[PDB]
């Protein structure tokens, strides 16, 4: 039981910064909210709900050696790095995240929930689902010896080529303890493959995946760069799109008609564009794709916001360094999105995307996830980089 | 050739207790029934047809170590326990049973039929059919090493994900010598999985299973806890439902329209509810499911009987201790079902569910399966716990 | 606590039948022995210690279909037969046995010790150790397809070809829970191989097996028909020889010098000799060997007894029908061995062979294993076929 | 490093299905039964980045096996392990409860003994003569 005394409170639902309030926390939930027991002196700060990042990869981080480490290291080696990744993410103000790829994240989520290590609340997708040769194919770029030794991937490994295989892949993700489903509708930038935006799913396969996920209470997030794959994913019935780099007017119209969410991930685009200029950082099959695709993300976000598409917060922090997720707010504001809208996209709209109703706002009965900063983020978005108070489930991790 | 002199005889077909009769048994069948050679003095007892339990698991029994014994013991070790299980079941008055899961039961049936060991007449299902990650998936809860060593289960192992796979699974059950088919339409309580009532079969897969079973002369029994899976199983065309914990008015209407049988298994619900309170008895992933689902079985049975659904006798004695199946009668009567109806549900309606016509009543030409108790079970249902005479196929096992 | 009143008591250690005595049993051991509480009336019987059979195969029985059942049945099917085998063996007066081959016997021993089924105390050897193509090779007679599918047997399967392999085979028998070691030094009669008496072990391999067994507290029993293999086994340091059909004067001299035990197993020889005359009972590769070797067992036993070799009791009841082990006494007496010596060879000398000191005689502090028969076995050996009292560990199984 | 069925055998207590699926352990898995296998086991420990060698000379308490103190190594196998470790700059520590296994480990040339529960006067004399360390 603790009472927090804030000088200003950000109303996520209304998008307005109110005056002094007092928040009483008991049993890990907000019990009372008074306008006007242990106590924490925050009267010179602005209190906001904890942020949610809807696209992270906590099991990895980009580096010059990332394309040769997979053949020499084991996942146990990556867990010890994920410890620090998760701690740095939590201490920056993000009390929950949506992990969208990797087999290390479910274990990290279990460890964090058991109290073994520090971190945010993790909604883990597990192994991503692709087609043969797709962006998430685990054996892209292997030589003949290794490929023959391991054999062709199947639904158990996340590679599907028919309706029944998609059904089995979703059921296998459920069997391994996932919270959400991720598919790669088109090609990617960082994969050891040739194409970057070609359609790699059919409409029927997407429909089968979505129906199976509906049976099991899951949501589906689709990775898409090109127009045709994005169109097929939208028609299939996915919940959100991740890298709509080549969104057109027709795609935006379909998104508005169907209510699909859009998660830009501007930070990853900027990072890959910057790293493409360095010689030898990327493999020769990856550099042209990164150079071409990383320079068309901010414009797409600005156009989508202007056209009325629903936008949510996500950074793809497995590409950039973990713990610097808060610069996506600055990028979004510089892209034309108002500061209040950008802050809402990470608190309440993020909770809508996740499908939960016990977080996202400072209201009675909700989880006590509260953060604070000295400045006013609405007046100046640059204040999001100085977070000095973090609370998650009623436990204070930073003061 | 023996003549039995009973003081009272229970007419299963009419549900009434008649007066003194004489039963003459020759060649293992009832030859004559006289109202008014070796002889057995039963003139101070009530003679009834042998009981049938439509849901047992003779190859296993619940215990505190049941979740770690599967990795250290072999089926040969379980057979030596099944010997005593079957003997105790037979001596309690149950001359036939329907085994609904486990690969040890066909062998026990063969041994009992050859006269090697004592037991009831067994209609064995063999391996139960599920989907990937389903309630009957044999590899739920295994770590990565064992899962990779054994590989993903297929139709040969009872795991199906399409119409053709369901066809092959039914044919493989036929190849291994089954008498009936069992599928798990929803999640369960005692499996090492997350869900307990979500739908795990599609209507088309159920239809394929039922059609294939029809080609081979089989009946299909469906395990179902949730509403949607139960609805899909009923629409597919199964013969009976096993744990309709969350039956609603629409489900009952469909059951009445289609003529589906309902087997409550109240004993297992009570047992799991009682054991959930003990700390450490169940794994942490099983305890909440048991606590939530075991407390809503008697009410469902009472509602189903009130609404006119057809009810048959079954206990799920693999959960509770074998040889105490007769307490299901007391539970049924305490649930509002009349004693005569409860006794009929185990003799004639059970024979209807099984699909046979040579047992279930004391009539000329039928199998000589006769039991007797000192009291009158109709007047007092508690008399079913004192069975002192058992005869099966004309052979006396208890006097 | 029970008191037994016998009219005559057989002193195993002295080999004499004494007069009336009273035996008091408490906690499963003999507490008092009085010459002159519950009570059992045995005053018209002769009480002897429970018998021990040093060569049985409780997991199998010879029959016309025994050479095609291994490809269609599973060990679980053989366990249900072993139940009756063990019960019949125990009820005939044999309270302990030494099982010398088969993987079903350790499980039967565990089940009997846990009280699940009735039977004698079992000292199980497990898988027998042989060389490639030897008498105990599990893949003798298989076609090319099956042989290629299963691969060549190694030390894990009981087939050894060097010193290190013998060491590993003994350690693997220890790992699987054995009580004694068995090796086949020569060829056999009932195996699907060509030879019947050729040497199949070298002296060094036998020495390695014996040394490894000594490290683990085991005894070694050797199957041997021919002279050279028997000589090699004796020189290696085994504890007993099983079928010394072709024993010579030099072999007997070595046996006397080293103190090796001899177990004739006359019953199996007579059985195979009788069955060889039936057409089609044995495969054509087995019939000549059986006909030639089964007719030279009684003479060998008589010669060995005349020459002063130490003789112990064993029948090989896996060949003959289980539960008729007591005819070996009649055969031994008809072979020239005195009745008292024959009875001693099954009570005290058998305990010496086993390596235990808590059984074999009716003495204070020993296990309460007592049997009784109406007649006097010393005066008439034919009285051993009428055993009406059996007690094991203080529990009465027959009265 | 252990022998078949030894205290450190990774497959002790498994049923037939799992044992058949994984197969019998060899030197790569740390189970040795001869001199050459011990050599290969030490080299495989070096290949996987070890700093010291551990062997189980006798049975243990917490393993899913029957015995607790019986000797599970021969003197020659211990000697081979120690020689191979000497070639690679390693030390050898021996787990031992019973007297005979402890004696064999000391004679083989190990550096320390871990659970000398049943140490006798002769074992202590050998330890003093050879300079072996004792870790209670
Ligand atoms: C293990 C982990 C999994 C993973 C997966 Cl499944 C997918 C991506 C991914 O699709 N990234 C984007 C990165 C990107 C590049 C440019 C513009 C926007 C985003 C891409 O390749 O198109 C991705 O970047 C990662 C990743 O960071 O590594
Ligand atoms: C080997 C054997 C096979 C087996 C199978 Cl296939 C299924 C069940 C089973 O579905 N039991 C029910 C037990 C139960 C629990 C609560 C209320 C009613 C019934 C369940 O888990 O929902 C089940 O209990 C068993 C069992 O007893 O072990
Ligand atoms: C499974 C079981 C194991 C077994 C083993 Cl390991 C060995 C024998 C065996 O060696 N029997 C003897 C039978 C025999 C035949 C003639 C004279 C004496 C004995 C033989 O074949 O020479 C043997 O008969 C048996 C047996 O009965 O089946
Ligand atoms: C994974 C890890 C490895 C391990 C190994 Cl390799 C060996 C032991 C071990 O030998 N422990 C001793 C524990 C013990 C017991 C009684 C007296 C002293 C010590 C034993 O079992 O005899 C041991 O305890 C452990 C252990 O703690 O688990
Ligand atoms: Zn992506
Ligand atoms: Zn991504
Ligand atoms: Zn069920
Ligand atoms: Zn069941
Ligand atoms: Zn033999
Ligand atoms: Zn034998
Ligand atoms: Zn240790």
């Amino acid at each position: 039981p603790v009472a927090l005394h804030c000088g200003k409170l950000f109303d996520a639902r209304s998008g307005r910064v109110l005056g002094p309030h007092t928040v009483v926390v008991r049993d890990g939930r907000i019990d009372q909210l008074i306008s006007g027991l242990a106590a924490v002196d925050l009267r010179n700060r602005t209190c906001l709900p904890g942020w949610t990042d809807l696209h992270v990869h906590l099991g990895d981080e980009s580096s010059p050696q990332s394309y040769s480490e997979g053949f020499r290291l084991d996942p146990i080696d990556f867990a010890y790095r994920s410890v620090g990744y998760a701690e740095r993410t939590l201490l920056a103000g993000f009390t929950s995240v949506r992990d969208l790829g990797g087999e290390v994240s479910p274990h990290l989520r279990d460890a964090v929930n058991q109290g073994l290590v520090k971190g945010p609340r993790i909604f883990a997708a597990g192994k991503s689902i692709a087609t043969t040769g797709g962006h998430a194919d685990p054996t892209n770029g292997w030589n003949d010896q290794l490929s023959h030794l391991i054999g062709p991937p199947g639904p158990t490994e996340g590679v599907v080529n028919s309706v029944d295989e998609a059904r089995q892949a979703v059921r296998q993700r459920y069997k391994d303890g996932s919270d959400v489903i991720k598919i790669t509708a088109t090609g990617g930038v960082l994969s050891y493959a040739k194409s970057g935006d070609a359609p790699q799913f059919t409409v029927d396969e997407v429909k089968a995946i979505v129906d199976t996920a509906n049976d099991y209470g899951y949501k589906v997030a689709a990775h898409a760069h090109g127009t045709e794959g994005m169109k097929r994913a939208i028609l299939g019935g996915v919940t959100s799109i991740e890298h709509g780099t080549y969104m057109t007017d027709e795609v935006m119209r379909l998104m508005k008609q169907h209510g699909t969410w859009y998660v830009p991930t501007i930070s990853a685009g900027r990072f890959v564009a910057e790293k493409a200029k360095i010689d030898g950082y990327f493999p020769e099959v990856v550099r042209p794709k990164a150079a071409r695709i990383g320079a068309q993300i901010q414009d797409t976000a600005a156009k989508a916001y202007r056209n009325g598409v629903k936008i949510a917060f996500g950074t793809n922090m497995g590409v950039g360094p973990h713990g610097d997720n808060a610069r996506e707010f600055i990028y979004m504001v510089e892209a034309g999105i108002p500061a209040a809208t950008a802050l809402q996209s990470a608190t309440v709209l993020a909770a809508e995307v996740l499908g939960v109703d016990d977080q996202g706002a400072i209201e009675t009965g909700k989880r006590a996830d509260i953060i604070a900063m000295p400045g006013d983020p609405v007046a100046d978005i640059n204040a999001v980089l100085n977070v000095d108070f973090v609370m998650k489930d009623g436990e204070i991790f930073r003061q």
